[PDB]
């Protein structure tokens, strides 16, 4: 349904920043 607004950048994309 609507969980595929975070597909487009699940918290991956956070933590990898964020843990980088």
């Amino acid at each position: 349904g609507w969980w595929l607004a975070l597909a487009l950048a699940p918290a991956l994309a956070l933590a990898l920043w964020w843990a980088x």
